[PDB]
């Protein structure tokens, strides 16, 4: 199969990100019907084992790609088939080429690692509880209904909250890797925060007319989003400083406090 060969190529030690040809040519294998995903994502997770940070990190930002670009396969597989990366130990102290040394990078990378892999397992747990990708929004936050959009907002945090928990900083975002994978948890990002608010919207436009330990329940994943936007805030200001498009990033706006004390005045009398 032509995929080993093309697994590698997208995950070669050379510190940039994978490059484009090999990145479209998996996705291609992964649309194809006759194409055996399980076996694509074990070269993907074997590659995910190796010492060497840049091929973790490249493996990592090869399997985002599949699961943000490719149709659903890949990602069903994944969150069936509980086919979870396990870098929540990652680390890499130990340093060829030319001999060029790599200094502190791998150590400085290995919490990034850590914590894209375990986004990502987050995306495949969100995927699982949903049967559908919120990145992609079939099954509307805006429209659902009531209870079902309650079962629905935890969710959809959890995986905001993994996102969230990338955490970096600019001066972190020093290489062509890092800054591959902070471009994609940017795209998952700006995708979630919409759905998020969508949910949100709809979660106040029902509140009124919900029982009582709804009600309760909604003012909770309410003040939740408060705090969330800030985190987001924070990132898409870190997204600004280190050269994405002004134009993509969305314009966020402080909340009403008239609004949440109209929130808990009614739960009261409720």
């Amino acid at each position: 199969q032509g995929l080993a060969k093309s697994v590698c190529k997208a995950t070669t030690e050379e510190c940039i990100g994978p490059k484009k040809k090999h990145l479209d040519y998996l996705v291609h294998c992964a649309n194809e019907p006759n194409v055996s995903i399980p076996h694509l994502a074990n070269l993907l997770i074997e590659r995910s084992q190796n010492a060497n940070w840049v091929v973790v990190y490249k493996s990592l930002i090869t399997t985002h790609h599949l699961m943000a670009y490719g149709n659903e396969r890949f990602m069903q597989y994944l969150a069936s088939s509980n086919s979870t990366f396990n870098l929540s130990s990652f680390l890499d102290k130990g340093t060829g080429g030319m001999g060029v040394p790599g200094g502190r990078m791998g150590y400085d990378m290995s919490p990034f690692i850590r914590r894209y892999a375990k986004y990502l397992n987050e995306k495949s747990l969100s995927y699982r509880a949903m049967a559908f990708d919120f990145c992609k929004v079939e099954g509307s936050l805006r429209s659902m209904n009531a209870e079902k959009l309650l079962k629905t907002l935890p969710v959809l945090q959890a995986q905001l909250d993994a996102l969230l928990e990338f955490d970096c900083q600019s001066n972190d975002l020093s290489n062509g890797v890092i800054n591959m994978s902070f471009m994609l948890l940017f795209r998952d990002l700006i995708r979630l925060f919409a759905c998020y608010n969508d949910g949100i919207i709809n979660l106040l436009e029902k509140y009124f007319d919900m029982n009582k330990k709804h009600a309760r329940d909604a003012l909770d994943l309410y003040k939740k989003f408060l705090v969330r936007m800030d985190r987001v805030g924070e990132f898409l200001k870190v997204a600004e400083n280190v050269g994405i498009d002004k134009g993509d990033i969305p314009d966020l706006t402080k909340a009403p406090s008239s609004l949440l004390d109209a929130l808990e005045q009614h739960l009261a009398t409720l």
